[PDB]
């Protein structure tokens, strides 16, 4: 069963309720999805991972403006924290515009 995987679907039964891994990709579907309030949760807890999958989300919602999408992206930084989203927020600089800028410029004081 792996040494670096002993859980899975213990006691859960959702998707995004507690997988640290299978909701991994489900969370990256939903980047696709149509609808704007599913769109956000994912993005909301996309960067709780920490990982390359999340970097991008924010590059793209942050110019979204799709409020829950957008919003939920800024966030997702601060929750990182580092040099890895370090240059996410140097992506969206070069871009800022409105309140997508001062989550940039205002993260980074951060790392």
């Amino acid at each position: 069963m792996a040494d670096e995987n002993k859980w899975v679907r213990r006691d859960v039964s959702t998707a995004l309720s507690r997988m640290g891994d299978e909701a991994f990709e489900p969370l990256l579907e939903s980047l696709s999805n149509e609808d704007w309030r599913i769109r956000g949760a994912a993005a909301w807890i996309i960067g709780n991972f920490q990982d390359e999958r999340a970097v991008e989300p924010l590059i793209k919602l942050l110019e979204d403006d799709s409020g829950f999408v957008r919003s939920g992206a800024a966030r997702s930084l601060e929750q990182i924290g580092g040099e890895r989203v370090r240059a996410a927020m140097e992506k969206l600089a070069e871009t800022g515009t409105g309140f997508a800028r001062k989550v940039a410029v205002n993260y980074l004081e951060t790392h």
